[PDB]
């Protein structure tokens, strides 16, 4: 399959439709509501680069 899309650095699921996943505008790396939040438990930004979202 294309494996060249938004790849979840959490669990690495292919982002498919019935999800809310969370993308950033720092950048816009888009990742899950759930894998997004267990990878904030403490780091309030983006786990792929680390662009806080919060201004
Ligand atoms: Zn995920
Ligand atoms: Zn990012």
């Amino acid at each position: 399959a294309m494996d060249d899309g938004v790849e979840c650095a959490v669990c690495l699921a292919e982002l498919e439709d019935g999800e809310e996943a969370r993308f950033l505008p720092r950048c816009g790396h888009g990742f899950h509501a759930e894998c997004v939040d267990m990878w904030l438990g403490s780091h309030s930004t983006c786990p792929l680069c680390r662009l806080t979202v919060v201004v």
